[PDB]
């Protein structure tokens, strides 16, 4: 299926995650991304910081060179990285994502997250001391540079990433505005189900996208060992065995049934061509209500390196 954004433009619900951790040789992503297309996903998450863009790229366009689908077919995301934020820096970055790429645009280009680092080739600098060197940059001014990027036919949509309530208002309400964030890309899961985020974007037309809805891919220093494993669940696992289906394709249909645009990563054959049968089978609403009741304000990635500056988006209530 597809949803419709404030643009005009249609979304497939299910999206492709091309995150993997850094011990994962470059190679798999290019592997991975080819049987996602195989399997029938569409839409392909990317950005910048994931230093997979030239093997996705490469995927996607072997994929429309020996004619499985084409150019038109495939939803394609990158991510404007916060090394990048000041203005003037904003379109070489989308330009070198699409030279890494090889395409003429990309359907998405999202501000990845609303904390400024100092620009330069590190995507985290530190200072001798090991202490990361942020920057200062009003991000009205960098949402006006992306969308010069959608007038210059580079990105077909722009969006955002890990941005609370306070900074979409930021972007809603500010001067001479041309386009709407199509999108708000966050975490969001079982355990962290975004209930009061997503009633906030759904009365702006802006789409709630979850990543890490499997419960994220655990790599430290990123996630706290400590955490529940969302695939364990013992409801998941009961609406699993319930359905003849596993606990990860009950977390995505959860997301696809409340109007949530839905990201699942896998590098591995049998676990991609799975997920993309969430399409096959529906949730009561009582199951529904089953799901809601998981929620535990369990945030597995906190991005806390990044705690500090005003701009860090999670110390609100949402
Ligand atoms: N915007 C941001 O700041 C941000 C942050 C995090 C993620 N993302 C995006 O969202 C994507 C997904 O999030 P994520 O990378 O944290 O991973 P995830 O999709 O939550 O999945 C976590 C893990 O689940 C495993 N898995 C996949 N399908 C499974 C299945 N059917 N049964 C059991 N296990 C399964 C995968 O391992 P295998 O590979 O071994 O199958 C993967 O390591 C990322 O790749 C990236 O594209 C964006
Ligand atoms: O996938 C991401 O976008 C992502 C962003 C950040 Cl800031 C950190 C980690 Cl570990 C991620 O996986
Ligand atoms: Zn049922």
């Amino acid at each position: 299926q597809c949803v419709k954004l404030n643009d005009g433009h249609f979304m497939p619900v299910l999206g492709f995650g091309t995150y993997a951790p850094a011990e994962v040789p470059k190679s798999k992503a290019l592997e991975a991304t080819k049987l996602a297309i195989e399997a029938g996903f569409r839409h392909i998450d990317s950005a910048h910081l994931y230093n997979n863009e030239e093997q996705v790229g490469l995927a996607i366009r072997s994929k429309i060179a020996d004619g499985s689908v084409k150019r038109e077919d495939i939803f394609y995301t990158s991510k404007l990285w916060c090394n990048s934020h000041r203005p003037e820096l904003v379109r070489p970055a989308l330009e070198r994502s699409l030279k890494n790429l090889q395409l003429d645009y990309v359907d998405l280009y999202l501000i990845h997250f609303p904390v400024s680092v100092k620009p330069g080739e590190e995507v985290i600098p530190k200072d001798e001391n090991g202490k990361i060197l942020f920057d200062t940059v009003d991000l009205c001014a960098t949402w006006e540079a992306v969308e010069k990027c959608k007038d210059a036919g580079l990105a077909k949509s722009i969006g955002v990433s890990n941005f609370n309530r306070r900074q979409l208002e930021m972007i809603l309400n500010k001067p001479g505005l041309k386009y709407k964030p199509v999108c708000n890309q966050v975490e969001c899961h079982p355990y962290f189900n975004q209930r009061k985020l997503l009633d906030f974007c759904k009365s702006k037309d802006i789409v709630l996208v979850a990543y890490s809805a499997l419960g994220s891919h655990r790599e430290e220093p990123w996630v706290d060992p400590n955490s529940p494993v969302l695939l364990e669940d013992p409801v998941l696992c009961a609406l699993a065995k319930k359905h003849k289906r596993t606990p990860a394709l009950i977390a995505l249909r959860y997301q696809l049934q409340r109007g949530v645009v839905v990201l699942a990563k896998s590098y591995n054959e049998q676990r991609i061509r799975q997920n993309v049968q969430v399409f096959e089978f529906q949730l009561t609403s009582e199951e529904m209500k089953a799901i809601d009741g998981l929620n535990r304000n369990v945030r597995y990635l906190t991005v806390d390196i990044f705690a500090g500056p005003p701009n860090y988006p999670f110390s609100d209530e949402y």
